[PDB]
């Protein structure tokens, strides 16, 4: 229930241990005034400092003037910080505004079309995003709600996604969570303690070509539906062949323990692990940080289920893009469909109490 | 960490309220009574496993490679998490299987209420399973696997996820707050109050339906909050709507949350004043609802509210009179009922040989 420090060279919520809940919101900007947008970013940073410490925004949730609406909507009163992190990102469409055209990073690449894509344009894209993660879903909603409230008239929520449970791990010393297909998900990721691998694969560097992005990262979000009726009638052997690890232990095929290293030549040539492994992609390595979702029924008598896939990387062109291209023949494709997509440049961290979100860009 | 599955009553009504909810309504697609009874027994066997934290059937792995696993496996490694599974039967079930003359009179159809805006697709249902647990993945796994076991005899009609408190960080003493920011649950029937449960919650033999003795009647309402409107109201407007202050949740004029309210100090259309048993001839409800937030709608608004659940001994003397009295509730400006269902919740599964619905079938 403790707090995660908000200030740093990097934004929290990436290398941070993965919290239980997610509320992800994408915003479009509705103001033409650069000064007004900068004032928004400063007000948002002040609110974030309160929220991530477990305090109410502004002058608080009650005890103010009777005739005024309260500064804070109040539904997190008496709750702990709950490891809340707030991570902001900037979408490519943002750079068509405020004269930012020449500051768009080369590494913030539009994704190509992939075979099987069925992207809903209403739940894709966005000028910016806020990723709220916490162990308490009410804490995460309270944070998104109050940020959107503060931004009234300057931003509007384009789409959002709640994740009821994590399907990722940055802490390999703790139990790996399972996704809704029943497999452990997160075994071979990047750990928050692997500072060298984060430098190599996650954090943007000044020499990469965009100095305002130094210390930041790039985010790919993909909303993926799971065909669970189809999956649930597949044999156990079929399911394990699809991934290349057994279902119970999560060990690489042939081996006894989850964390034993995969021997890829023993997996089917279209096994998901074989195709996604860095060794199959010229070393390309991602930080996966996704969550499971379910949004009711599908209207056809079935549960709706999916995975909200989030990947952080130093350069979209050398992280997600090569790996996802290599998944064109993935055996998993029979059981999933990508139905939403968005990319964002995640700026560097808020260095101290005088700093603010996006200050290196604006 | 676990709640016993067997008893005179079904768990999940008077037992401690867990952090998360997955509520599912099912429709029945078989006409064959024997097929439906077979499913009730199979579901009961699965519920026994699930509430003890075990996988269904012969498990999630280790079986024949050429067969699908009995359990879909996403709760492997998790704890029981105080999972309870509570089954209920909808009025529409009684048009099947020759049961028409066995519908309880206390299982009444609800009247239309001023301001109803019910989505038919998220209303009704032949039966329900309320899955409550501290870990939402444990709850989802239970619904997912019951639906799979039932495939061919039942389909899922609608499903709702909900959250209350997070107990690993919030004292069990503390009243949870709803998404309007007010403490919610202060004056409620507690599961410790065995006499009030007998008077207001559990169906009795003399009530007129012997197979329902020890059961209860459930009203479910999906209530949307108009969040962005509410958040633009003044603090005084918000407190006037309920009759309690927002910080402490004390009734107007008193100092502490648990002070008994003085109804005449509240505005005449204040929510607490209209809902109170003294304004409804003594009618008293067990509320066991959960908050929800499903995302944002096409206009950018928060799709959020209260998945209201009330248990009572008779729908005609519980939910209906109180909801009728809310016709003029000041809160009506900020909420809209968009989904509705009622269920007869049978008595408990008495031992390892008993099964869900045995007193009815
Ligand atoms: C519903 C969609 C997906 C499911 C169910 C899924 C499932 C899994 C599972 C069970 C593992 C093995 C355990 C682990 O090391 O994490 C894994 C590994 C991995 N997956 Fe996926 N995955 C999905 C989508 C994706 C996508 C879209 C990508 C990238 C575009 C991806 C990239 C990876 C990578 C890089 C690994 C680690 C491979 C290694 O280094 O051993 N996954 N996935
Ligand atoms: C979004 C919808 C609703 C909200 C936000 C809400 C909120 C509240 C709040 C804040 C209280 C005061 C604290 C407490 O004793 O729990 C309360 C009391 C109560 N509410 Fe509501 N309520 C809602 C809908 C309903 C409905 C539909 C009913 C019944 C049909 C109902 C019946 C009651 C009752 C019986 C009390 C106890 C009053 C007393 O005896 O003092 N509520 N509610």
């Amino acid at each position: 229930g403790s707090a995660v420090p908000f200030h740093g060279a990097h934004q929290a919520g990436i290398a941070t241990p993965v919290q239980d809940r997610l509320h992800f919101a994408a915003f479009d900007v509705t103001t033409e005034d650069r000064a007004a947008f900068v004032a928004l970013l400063k007000e948002w940073t002040a609110a974030a400092r309160r929220l991530t410490a477990g305090h109410a925004v502004g002058e608080g949730a009650y005890g103010g003037l009777p005739e005024a609406p309260p500064d804070d909507t109040g539904e997190a009163l008496g709750l702990k910080p709950s490891r809340l992190t707030l991570t902001i990102g900037f979408g490519p469409s943002l750079f068509t505004r405020f004269g930012l055209a020449d500051l768009r990073p080369e590494a913030l690449a539009d994704l190509p079309k992939f075979p099987g894509d069925n992207l809903d344009r209403a739940r894709s894209g966005g000028d910016l995003c806020v990723q709220a993660c916490a162990d308490d879903p009410q804490v995460a909603v309270h944070a998104i709600r109050n940020l959107a409230r503060i931004g009234f008239g300057k931003v509007v929520v384009r789409w959002s996604q709640l994740g009821f449970g994590k399907t990722s791990s940055t802490t390999p010393d703790k139990q790996t969570p399972r996704n809704l297909l029943g497999f452990k998900d997160g075994t071979r990721n990047i750990a928050g303690t692997e500072k060298d691998r984060l430098d190599r694969f996650v954090w943007a560097a000044e020499k990469d070509g965009t100095p305002w992005m130094t210390g930041g990262s790039y985010l790919v979000a993909r909303r993926i539906r799971m065909h669970i009726e189809t999956w649930d009638r597949a044999s156990l052997q079929e399911q394990e062949d699809v991934f290349g690890r057994d279902k119970g232990e999560g060990a690489p095929v042939g081996k006894a323990k989850e964390r034993d290293e995969p021997f890829l030549k023993a997996m089917k040539p279209d096994a998901h692990v074989r195709l996604a492994h860095p060794d199959s992609n010229g070393g390309a390595t991602l930080l996966r940080r996704g969550y499971s979702f379910t949004d009711g029924t599908d209207g056809l008598g079935r549960l709706d289920a999916g995975l909200f896939f989030l990947a952080y990387q130093r350069d979209i062109r050398t992280g997600f893009v090569p790996v996802q291209r290599n998944l064109a023949t993935d055996a998993l494709n029979e059981y999933i469909q990508h139905v939403g997509s968005a990319v964002f440049a995640v700026p560097p961290g808020v260095r101290d109490a005088d700093d603010w979100w996006g200050s290196t860009l604006f």
